[PDB]
């Protein structure tokens, strides 16, 4: 009791986050896009109503908090998050940092200047809203570009100044987490402040337990992603992959059986609109997983319990681990 985390409706006690999905999106977009072209999504209103329905579904399934890891360059719209959060009655933590689509006004910046940007969003507020970020989001897709190295150092420095954790996009098959960890540690950032994300996109347990052993959180955060049955759709296939959700969920069990229950975070990487990909991708997605952000509580948790993972363990994963991660430290 007494430890606080920032949400888009203001500060909440850590102990009130409850069942928390630590890597999700309301809308996967680009900076300025929802302002310039809202009809792409039907309308902003159609978008918000879809999002509220989704989050109410997740809520009815026991989800109390999502961490929306949309950065600036994912076109994060913190006013939109606040509105859907209020209407659905689900807590949303917003993000600072940069994903892998930074425009030139960011790409030209120094590590110092990025640190000041990330600190602004955490300590002052995003835009003119006063809504403060409660997590820093970074990305690589393979070996870090030169600019990506600065982003990761700036994320570490902002995290050390504020205690707010860092979470990452990886290309899991290329084992990005190992270079991310090296860079974070060169800045003196504690591995317990760091989640290495999209780690369920691989079945390489040597890679995963190696990170877990060093104290990193391992984000198994793309649960409902499977393109099985969708072989004739090259865009669906490249994005969702050819492994089933049961295969992804088996990784959670594998890490628990190897003693790493406290190093796991689970999520969907779901969204309610998606302009940064092919047109109509959202129809394909909703067909594959009509449960949205309830898929984890409805399908994954009972699959684990039936594999014999104890209720306490499953609570520790979905409640205690996010609370410990999000708590400024
Ligand atoms: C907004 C899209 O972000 P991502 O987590 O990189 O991938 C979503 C499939
Ligand atoms: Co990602
Ligand atoms: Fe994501």
């Amino acid at each position: 009791t007494g430890d606080l985390i920032n949400t888009v409706r203001g500060p909440i006690p850590v102990s009130e986050a409850g069942f928390t999905l630590t890597h999700e999106h309301i809308c996967g977009s680009s900076a300025g896009f929802l302002r310039a072209w809202p009809e792409f999504f039907g309308s902003r209103k159609a978008l918000a109503e879809k999002a509220v329905r989704g989050l109410r579904h997740a809520r009815a399934a026991g989800v109390q908090t999502i961490v929306d890891v949309s950065t600036f360059d994912i076109g994060r719209d913190v006013r939109l998050l606040a509105e859907v959060s209020r209407a659905a009655d689900v807590h949303i933590v917003a993000a600072t940092g940069l994903w892998f689509d930074p425009p030139l006004s960011m790409r030209m910046r120094s590590v110092e200047e990025l640190t000041q940007f990330f600190l602004r969003e955490i300590q002052h507020g995003i835009e003119d809203t006063g809504i403060r970020a409660g997590i820093i989001k970074v990305a690589t897709t393979g070996k870090a570009t030169p600019f990506q190295e600065l982003v990761l150092k700036a994320a570490a420095r902002a995290s050390l100044a504020t205690g707010v954790p860092v979470t990452t996009h990886t290309s899991a098959s290329q084992r990005d987490g190992e270079q991310q960890a090296a860079i974070f540690e060169s800045e003196g950032l504690s591995p317990s402040r760091v989640c290495i994300g999209h780690s369920d996109d691989t079945d390489d347990l040597s890679y995963l337990t190696g990170l877990a052993a060093r104290g990193y959180l391992v984000g198994l955060d793309r649960m409902p992603y499977s393109a099985i049955g969708l072989e004739g759709d090259a865009s669906a296939l490249a994005l969702f992959g050819t492994r089933s959700w049961q295969t992804r969920a088996l990784l959670i069990k594998a890490l628990i059986d190897r003693g790493y229950k406290d190093r796991i975070l689970v999520s969907h990487d779901w969204l309610f609109g998606f302009s940064s990909y092919v047109t109509n991708i959202m129809d394909v997605m909703d067909r594959i997983n009509p449960d949205g952000m309830a898929f984890v509580p409805l399908r994954v948790i009972p699959f684990l319990r039936e594999k014999g993972v104890p209720p306490e363990t499953l609570a520790g994963v979905t409640v205690a681990n996010p609370a410990r991660f999000l708590s400024p430290t």
